[PDB]
């Protein structure tokens, strides 16, 4: 036997449905989602942190000349100056007043701290859902993690599951995202090998530990100060720090949906958007008979009060003569109002207490027990308290909150705008005819 | 200046260009692609073996009876079969005629050899296009690769070069693909936990070395022979070996286009399918005026020897009276030749040799020499040669073959028919006029 559902994606709110065969006794089927996974596919692109401006010595000649090596290092900046008097501790470094050349090199390397301080650079695309799930059908329980691509089945007792595909294709992170200290920020940073100086990603490794490492600072090297030994330079600040100094709230707290985006691996979690449609296949040897099951009779609904808050604020009670004891399934076919629980104990006579949650200000819902069907009445009344901590447990409809005396006014209204038309037809019908018959 | 053009992803053959400026010296372009890969992403849900069917001792008890141990292992079945009598080498191991059991247990476990010989199968999606070039640039060169999405640059020399995204998205692999032996195939495997017996996938692991392992072989306990102490089990066959005798080629040999399907990552070599856009980005510093470049006057394309092959079948010679010696760039604008190279060395006075590749009868080809510009005609004569173990080295047009002889048939049978028409019409139109005129 081959079912078909769609629970609607969200976490910590259970979802129960019966499944009915022809003649034989309900199944109850219970979903509870524990958390909903969205991960995406990430590559890392480069790792990006503070640079350190290493750079060499100053090498000194007297009375001569120096020439400038390469040496290869990342945004390497290497100049002769001429006519420079050094000095020291000890005195004039330098015996020439003149034509005597210090040759100053400058390079930039990653930080000491860069193991630690480092923002990495992902692509993120094709994201796949997961979902932790409780789900009980028919007394047989399992909780699980189910891949929610609509093929990956989960199977026990014989019953196969598979989940999905989630309705929307919709996910927090865009196409480039950047991680760092924990928390995903979306951000289109530079391309490798594309970087500018001041802004993130001036300069780039492949990997924390990567040997390359491309760095464009923009470097330039000045003039020594007369009598001093050092390298003067002025390059364009960090842009990792630039970045950090100003980089927007993370998608913790800015990712549509109320998404909880966590790292390792990069995800989000509870994103309350779609729905994922669930499909059964239960074997033919969990459907019992109906005389295993208690056969209700002379069941009548009763609503003690119904309030029509977020959470379970109805009760009802059923008067039930049933034929014997045990465990036997309640729901409500509609969508007028969720039940809190999907089974109940019964006796062989009395009343069962069954909480709801419903929309409506007069409910009208056709409850099913055991086998029968008891239509269930009543009004509600509003809610005491504005705002709530806890998702609504149930789901509106355009024409839910009406009630009787809205309905008395809009049918009158249209209904007396309809009957004077009519009787204003009639009465040019009428006197058509009769004026027809005054024609001598 | 940004220069945008294409190039036909056919690796090995060398696609040569010409940017042209106002007034400044021409500039060749040159990509040669050595190798160009598609490496989908690939997630590894589980590797398949031959199974091994485990089983313990058999428990013999005399006098006796035994239960069964509760399943704990893949596929694990237990019967306890009565009424045994057990004879061992030693003569017979009961006493007891009969209510003597024999608890016999069997289970599934990978082969001791799955380290090596497993099949491990993926799903596969959004390929990466990855190229081997030699860019050549004003002679500057550069060997490298380059990533096929339309955004990552590869820098030299000041230019910035961009290549992709890829003209179409065609890609050789399936949703779900199969690894064996270094060779990939597009097969249709169950999901995990979806395993059927003796088919593919019977018994799945995660990876090699987990822990976890999902057997379905129609393990099934048969009654030991009277007088036997052994374990009869009967099951389907393996579904590895079963697969391996019946799989089809692998991609190396099915895969359209001529893609050559290697493995360490999943790839796809040298497709013959899709252009690669590039974007150039030359600093203005490349380009050198007209003067410094040897200028070029009074010189005419004669076409030696034309055969429209395959390959470089077409020579020709240019009379040259340049200014001064030096390189050179030559280049067709159109595409009814195409150039074996894209520079010439030119002397104060001479003739220089071309050889271009044409798919043309009689080519009227438009030739560029780096300042003058000649225009080239001829004939040609077919190959001799039916097949070729090189690809086409030119495009071919429409009306490339169309000749002289049948474009005056052609323009002889349309033209001469619209001719007769208008000689019809003119006769018409002059005898109605005759014949209005003679009213009177
Ligand atoms: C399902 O299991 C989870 C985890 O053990 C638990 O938090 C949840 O309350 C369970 N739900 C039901 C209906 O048993
Ligand atoms: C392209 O690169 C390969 C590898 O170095 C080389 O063999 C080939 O000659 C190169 N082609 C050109 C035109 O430079």
């Amino acid at each position: 036997y081959e079912h078909a559902t769609t629970m609607p994606s969200q976490a910590g709110i259970s979802y129960n449905t019966i499944v009915n065969r022809a003649g034989y006794a309900p199944l109850p089927i219970s979903i509870t989602p524990t958390k909903i996974k969205l991960i995406p596919t990430v590559n890392l692109e480069y790792v990006t942190c503070h640079y350190k401006t290493g750079m060499d010595s100053p090498a000194i000649k007297c009375c001569g000349s120096q020439e400038c090596t390469p040496t290869y290092r990342p945004d390497e900046q290497c100049k002769v100056f001429t006519g420079v008097y050094p000095f020291m501790w000890g005195g004039a470094y330098c015996f020439c007043d003149t034509e005597n050349t210090q040759v100053s090199k400058a390079y930039v390397m990653k930080s000491d701290d860069c193991l630690a301080d480092h923002a990495e650079a992902y692509k993120a695309h094709t994201a796949s859902v997961q979902a932790f799930l409780n789900i009980t059908v028919g007394e047989h329980s399992i909780v699980t993690t189910v891949y929610v691509n609509g093929e990956t089945p989960v199977n026990f007792n014989g019953v196969k599951i598979t989940a999905g595909p989630l309705s929307t294709a919709w996910t927090p992170f865009d196409r480039k995202i950047v991680q760092y200290a924990g928390e995903i920020y979306n951000y289109d940073f530079p391309e490798y090998g594309a970087g500018q100086p001041g802004a993130f990603g001036d300069i780039q490794s492949r990997t924390v530990s990567s040997s390359d490492l491309y760095a464009n600072t923009n470097l330039v090297l000045q003039r020594p100060k007369a009598g001093a030994i050092h390298v003067p330079y002025t390059q364009a600040p960090s842009g990792f720090e630039q970045w950090k100094k100003d980089k927007a709230p993370s998608l913790k707290f800015t990712a549509p949906f109320g998404c909880e985006i966590y790292t390792n691996p990069i995800r989000a979690e509870n994103c309350a958007v779609g729905s994922i449609p669930l499909a059964f296949d239960i074997p033919d040897a969990l459907f019992t008979r109906v005389s295993e099951t208690p056969t209700l009779s002379a069941a009548e609904c009763t609503l003690n009060e119904c309030v029509y808050s977020s959470d379970f604020g109805g009760i009802a009670t059923v008067k039930y003569s049933a034929s014997k004891s045990g465990k036997c399934a309640v729901h409500v076919p509609s969508g007028t109002a969720t039940l809190k629980e999907a089974a109940v104990e019964l006796t062989e006579q009395g009343s069962a207490t069954i909480h709801f949650s419903t929309a409506n200000i007069h409910p009208e819902f056709r409850l099913q027990i055991c086998t029968s069907y008891v239509t269930c009445k009543g009004d509600c009344h509003p809610p005491k308290d504005h705002i709530v901590t806890h998702p609504q447990y149930h789901a509106q409809t355009f024409t839910a909150a009406v009630s009787k005396t809205a309905w008395t006014w809009l049918t009158s209204l249209l209904g007396g705008s309809a009957v004077i038309i009519i009787i204003g037809l009639v009465l040019a019908t009428i006197v058509a005819m009769y004026v027809l018959t005054n024609q001598k």
